[PDB]
């Protein structure tokens, strides 16, 4: 069980060492599409790209590519989009993928601005009367209310499709507190915020899989899903004690690179999903 090698980690601080042994099981696989020249500027990092076998593709005829992930995690029956935050010329793309999979949700995890830099465009409106065209790809988004509480923000969008006049309804939850440097104290807000994305209906197989984003779209982002299976695979298993965060995590690198950036990010993972387990059990 979990919390007993949580404890033998911890008071032995083997983190790093834990870390490294996750860095050198983990997959590689070719990453040929995200490399090509031309997409050099669809790339926020020149060393994070998704592998060509799980990568989202876009329905334009011109440049199919946009740094995004499709993570299938069989057992516990969830799927996820993980990708970049998007650039000030991708956000358009970025529209158009929610527009394509049939998502419901998006899940940011970072804040605009981090350590003086932008870490993200400003993809979405700021207010309900100045609404945004992406023109590159025919979409119209407008903010149709916002919810600020304390650690996130929810906001209603509708994305129009201009081409066809069909609309939908996003749900845009904002995790807001996740600070500059390191990991929160306590993963409680997390878990908040995890079970409203839930309860929102944004990770149901009705949808289509959920956005999730930071800067990269490995460290937070990882976290996230990490934890969201986890928690899944607790309640569906005869045995949960059976669930090994290691092996999952293992699993979910199969699929994007470099999932949980830090041995701090893996803690805190431990710590969310062993303080989650007691709302569950
Ligand atoms: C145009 N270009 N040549 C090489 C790399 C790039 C590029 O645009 N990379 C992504 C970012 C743009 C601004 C912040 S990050």
């Amino acid at each position: 069980e979990m919390e007993k090698e949580f404890e033998q980690i911890d008071k032995s601080g083997s983190w790093a060492a834990i870390y490294q042994d996750i860095r050198h099981e983990a997959s590689d696989f070719p990453s040929r599409v995200a490399k090509l020249p031309k997409n050099k500027n669809r790339n926020r990092y020149r060393d994070v790209s998704p592998f060509d076998h799980s990568r989202i593709k876009l329905h334009q005829e011109d440049n199919d590519y946009i740094n995004a992930s499709l993570i299938k995690m069989e057992e516990a029956q969830r799927s996820y989009i993980l990708t970049q935050g998007p650039l000030p010329n991708t956000v358009g793309h970025f529209w158009e993928m929610v527009w394509e999979q049939k998502s419901r949700g998006v899940v940011m995890l970072n804040r605009v601005m981090e350590k003086g830099s932008l870490k993200c465009a400003q993809y979405w409106p700021q207010k309900e009367e100045k609404e945004m065209i992406f023109e590159d790809t025919n979409l119209k988004l407008t903010l149709i209310s916002e919810d600020i509480k304390s650690y996130y923000t929810v906001r209603q969008l509708e994305l129009e499709n201009l081409t066809t006049q069909e609309t939908r309804e996003i749900l845009h939850f904002h995790y807001t507190t996740w600070p500059d440097f390191g990991v929160p104290e306590s993963p409680a807000s997390f878990l908040n915020f995890l079970f409203k994305v839930r309860e929102s209906g944004s990770l149901s197989p009705e949808h289509g899989p959920v956005v999730v984003h930071c800067s990269a779209g490995i460290g937070r982002s990882g976290t996230f899903c990490l934890a969201d299976t986890c928690l899944l695979l607790m309640d569906k298993r005869k045995d949960p004690s059976s669930v090994d965060i290691k092996k999952v995590l293992l699993e979910m690198r199969k699929f994007r690179m470099g999932l949980i950036q830090t041995a701090d990010q893996l803690r805190f993972s431990y710590l969310a999903v062993i303080e989650g387990a007691k709302f569950i059990m």
